[PDB]
């Protein structure tokens, strides 16, 4: 990959994001005063697991469908094989939606964009696993102290995804190259951004990883539990 090169691949990972995120940052951030009242937060903690689950999953089944198209669009992830581009997906779509919230998250008073207002993690009460849910704020917190643009969240998260270390992959050194590729374009876009100290502060690998394992676990007891 040359210099035109890594610069095309850090515009298709822009390009992809900017069509795929769901959610504006513009108008995210214009609705940080929508606030829910308290009325409004008692009505949501009165509500029965079973139907918080169906909000959550719905909301959730959503915010997958735009990563997955994301991927899709991504310069290199359509040239693997159907097999690879599935285990990708498989273990980093969640990855990809756990990093996307912070955008959604309003670090000032602690709140999330959920169903077209900003509210605490105390919303969720009736789902009766405030640790898990504390701490996917606790990493939204985290992340939002870094102030991500979008083309640096577009890069990151493209990086989430197109990991060669997923088990299960057929052509792992396909994979990798495409990695490598993505590993340098992102950190030649800071670079040209004056930005290389976000590399430092970017969480270890395993914090995103170990905190998704109890994600993905609690999901699957309220999938089967449904
Ligand atoms: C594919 C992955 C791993 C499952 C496995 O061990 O094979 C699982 C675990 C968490 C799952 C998700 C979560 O349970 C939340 C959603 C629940 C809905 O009932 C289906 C879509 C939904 C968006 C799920 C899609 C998919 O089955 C996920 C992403
Ligand atoms: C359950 C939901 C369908 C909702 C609907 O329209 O009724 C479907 C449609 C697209 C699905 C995803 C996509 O097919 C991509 C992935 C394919 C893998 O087989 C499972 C995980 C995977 C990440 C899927 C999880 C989930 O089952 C999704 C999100
Ligand atoms: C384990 C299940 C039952 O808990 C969730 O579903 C929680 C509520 N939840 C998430 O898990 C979530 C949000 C983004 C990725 O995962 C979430 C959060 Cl933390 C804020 C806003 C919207 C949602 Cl949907």
């Amino acid at each position: 990959a040359s210099l035109t090169e890594i610069e095309h691949l850090v515009q298709s990972v822009c390009k992809s994001y900017r069509e795929t995120c769901q959610l504006r940052l513009e108008d995210l951030l214009r609705q940080r005063s929508n606030i829910f009242s308290r009325e409004e937060v008692t009505g949501y903690q009165r509500k029965s697991m079973w139907e918080m689950w169906e909000r959550c999953a719905h909301h959730l089944t959503e915010a997958i469908q735009y990563v997955v198209e994301f991927a899709k669009r991504l310069s290199g992830f359509m040239e693997l094989c159907q097999n690879d581009q599935i285990v990708l997906l498989k273990a980093g779509a969640m990855e990809v939606v756990l990093v996307r919230m912070c955008r959604a998250y309003n670090a000032d008073n602690r709140t999330v964009f959920f169903e077209g207002k900003y509210g605490g993690m105390e919303l969720f009460r009736a789902l009766g696993c405030s640790e898990l849910i504390s701490s996917i704020f606790d990493f939204s917190h985290s992340l939002s102290a870094l102030h991500f643009s979008e083309d640096e969240i577009a890069l990151y998260t493209a990086l989430v995804l197109i990991n060669a270390h997923r088990p299960g992959l057929q052509e792992k050194r396909k994979v990798e190259q495409l990695q490598y590729n993505l590993e340098l374009a992102f950190h030649h876009h800071l670079s040209k951004t004056h930005r290389q100290s976000i590399l430092a502060k970017l969480p270890p690998k395993g914090k995103l990883r170990s905190l998704c394992s109890q994600h993905v676990e609690r999901l699957q007891i309220f999938q089967h539990l449904h």
